[PDB]
């Protein structure tokens, strides 16, 4: 059994690079996330996402030894790719994610009540040492959240409006889920998924 945190961030304002505003959004998000240790980083192959990830990491106090992995599965919906096709890509990404986390961190590391949500950057992950950062695109992230919340067994905390849960993500909007996974019949499955916060933009 392994529990890990996933922080999800939409790229900054924009294979185009970030705008100047984009850079500043990403730096603000980096400063917001600076005291978090990301043990793993995953990012779409698109420059706007890579630069956002680079800026977040360049502002981080703990994650210097963490390598950024580019994953095409995180690319934006092809504008024409169906919503189901995008969801399938997220399902494939999750499969990859569980396997990677289990292989690297194993089952002797972090082995359904409300997480502690204080409106701070480390909400729900204070005591969760394994923490992955995913930097991706707005339509993909929206579809990914629907999948996590609707299609899978999922917990959502007190006072979180469904309107917010399903809202479109702002540039550098931040979301967080906590996953618990275990190997059932040789296949890795999530036993619990806990939503913490969705599309947070306090840093803007
Ligand atoms: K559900
Ligand atoms: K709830």
């Amino acid at each position: 059994m392994l529990t890990f945190a996933l922080t999800i961030v939409r790229h900054g304002e924009t294979d185009t690079p970030l705008s100047d505003t984009g850079h500043q959004q990403a730096a603000a998000a980096g400063r917001y996330l600076k005291d978090l240790h990301f043990t793993n980083v995953f990012v779409s192959n698109l420059q706007r996402a890579i630069q956002t990830a680079e800026i977040i990491l360049g502002n981080n106090l703990h994650s210097s030894a963490t390598e950024m992995i580019l994953d095409p599965l995180l690319r934006e919906r092809g504008f024409g790719e169906t919503l189901e096709q995008v969801k399938t890509r997220f399902k494939m990404f999750l499969k990859s994610l569980f396997q990677r986390m289990f292989e690297e961190h194993g089952s002797a590391l972090s082995s359904a009540d409300q997480p502690v949500i204080a409106g701070l950057a480390d909400d729900g992950a204070q005591n969760v040492p394994v923490h992955a950062l995913m930097v991706s695109h707005g339509a993909f992230i929206r579809i990914s959240v629907r999948h996590l919340v609707e299609d899978l067994q999922c917990c959502l905390p007190a006072g979180l409006k469904m309107n917010q849960v399903f809202s479109p993500c702002p540039n550098t909007g931040i979301s967080r889920f906590i996953f618990t996974i275990h190997r059932e019949e040789s296949v890795l499955r999530a036993t619990r998924i806990q939503g913490v916060f969705i599309n947070r933009k306090d840093h803007l």
